[PDB]
């Protein structure tokens, strides 16, 4: 089971894969093969950005499927969002971003509706319309993420 990951310049990276291999795994094989760090890699198939926690079968990737690899330099503001199971999810954000916005980023990466997310910082349940600066959330600050009861 071969798949083809193609870069902007039409460079092909060919990968031997299995249905139950995750996207994180595919990104690791790319790092191994090309020297590109997984955190700079974005993978696209059927016009969908592919999520680390999902498998190739999840996305209906079969033999000789073609994926597109898109690369990012990255800017200067990350925060950590931490579940009480200990999964740390890192996010690229700006001071003027609202909690609503962060919650939409969490939706993408985890599949959790915003109305079900509770974000906690400095011991407070964070409000959707207030900003990171409002709460003095800074570079490499950690927010707790917990579910609606």
């Amino acid at each position: 089971m071969q798949i083809f990951v193609k870069t902007l310049t039409g460079k092909t990276i060919t990968l031997e894969v299995e249905p139950s291999d995750t996207i994180e795994n595919v990104k690791a094989k790319i790092q191994d093969k090309e020297g590109i760090p997984p955190d700079q890699q974005r993978l696209i198939f059927a016009g969908k950005q592919l999520e680390d926690g999902r498998t190739l079968s999840d996305y209906n990737i079969q033999k000789e499927s073609t994926l597109h690899l898109v690369l990012r330099l990255r800017g200067g503001m990350q925060i950590f969002v931490k579940t009480l199971t200990g999964k740390t999810i890192t996010l690229e954000v700006e001071p003027s971003d609202t909690i609503e916005n962060v919650k939409a980023k969490i939706q993408d990466k985890e599949g959790i509706p915003p109305d079900q997310q509770r974000l906690i910082f400095a011991g407070k349940q964070l409000e959707d319309g207030r900003t990171l600066s409002d709460y003095n959330i800074q570079k490499e600050s950690t927010l707790h993420l917990v579910l609606r009861l």
